[PDB]
């Protein structure tokens, strides 16, 4: 039936840096993770069926004093949903979300989630990927960090 | 026709504590609140028809110095969208969102909202409910705190 | 086919005030901005076909110390999705989101994004618009600030 995907983060895809990076490991076969009529290729969600899709992502970041220090008090926690063309490899942000945070001292725990959503016209061959800042602060739970898409209607 | 629900907060389901609780009272028949081919049973949204639904929630929290003061300098405003099943009961988190906030001195007025959304496969008999921390800080307005769902396609 | 819109901010509709305003200039014809069987009239999205629609908005605010300073150390960064009508002079709030935030001159860069979404029953002639506080702090990129709608089903 109509294409779709709901992907949960695989805790492998997370270095120990602050640099913005493409998340490359997502489950598509366990818990809430599912996919149909679309292809997952190392963090790249390829469209197989032309259409107007509703796209979305939810990203939680967290930090507990107990787990150690971090280079700085002030973080830029951002999420970018990117479209890339297998044909014309031009790459652009479909959506952006996030917040600057002062997780400064004398607080045992800090947490913050970001969500984005939107309706976009997609062509088979096009790929959707997720980039985030501070990926070492990501919350690994499946109810926490995910992204997905579902076709609403055909190209018109 | 296809099932759906948009439920608004009934200011009754609001204790005076900071412990996380399931919100049990939502309207389904005034203002923007509505429901069709779905059943609301004391805070639980039961699925009637099997399908792939888009689920969402928006939750607003606020605080006035005039109202008094916060339980602590550092607060944790969170939302959890929980799924349950007839027999074989088992609370399962579908999504979570939130932030840690320092609500003190600053301005007699503090506010923060959270939103979560996602595409899930659902079976008749399963129930969607909402839990939040600091429920006594909820914004009672129908445009501030609500949750809902709408079927997108049949199970496949 | 079924109606929809995805509108992106036109940097014209941005005053230099802190006063809450209705954003009056959106693109419907370039980049990801698109519209089908809905009509844009200076900031309001008119519904032309009765239906149950999914509505959404993403708003991003940001500040560069190089741009000068913020009107207050503690800012109210809010968005309200409002419904008005071609006929009556009413004005109804459908969703609200936002946060109070300290951008107290220290860090050289501040950013914060908000997103809201919901399922609403709409009649031809009703119009959707966006109101935000601190409009001079809006991020003008098409992936940062937008709102839209897509019909899910006919009225019932």
């Amino acid at each position: 039936a109509q294409p779709f995907a709901h992907l949960t983060i695989n805790a492998a895809s997370i270095p120990s840096g602050s640099h913005k990076v493409t998340l490359s490991s997502w489950y598509h076969d366990r818990g809430w993770a599912k996919i149909s009529n679309m292809t997952l290729s190392n963090g790249k969600l390829r469209v197989n069926q032309d259409g107007f899709y509703y796209l979305y992502a939810n990203i939680c970041f967290r930090h507990h004093e107990t787990s150690g220090s971090v280079p700085t008090d002030y973080l830029q926690l951002m999420v970018y949903v990117v479209k890339t063309s297998i044909k014309i490899p031009s790459s652009h942000n479909l959506m952006k979300g996030g917040s600057t945070k002062n997780w400064s001292g004398n607080s045992e725990f800090h947490f913050y989630s970001i969500n984005v959503g939107g309706f976009f016209k997609l062509r088979a061959g096009e790929e959707i990927s997720i980039q985030v800042s501070n990926p070492s602060l990501l919350d690994p739970d499946q109810d926490a960090t995910y992204f997905g898409a579902f076709k609403v209607q055909d190209i018109d």
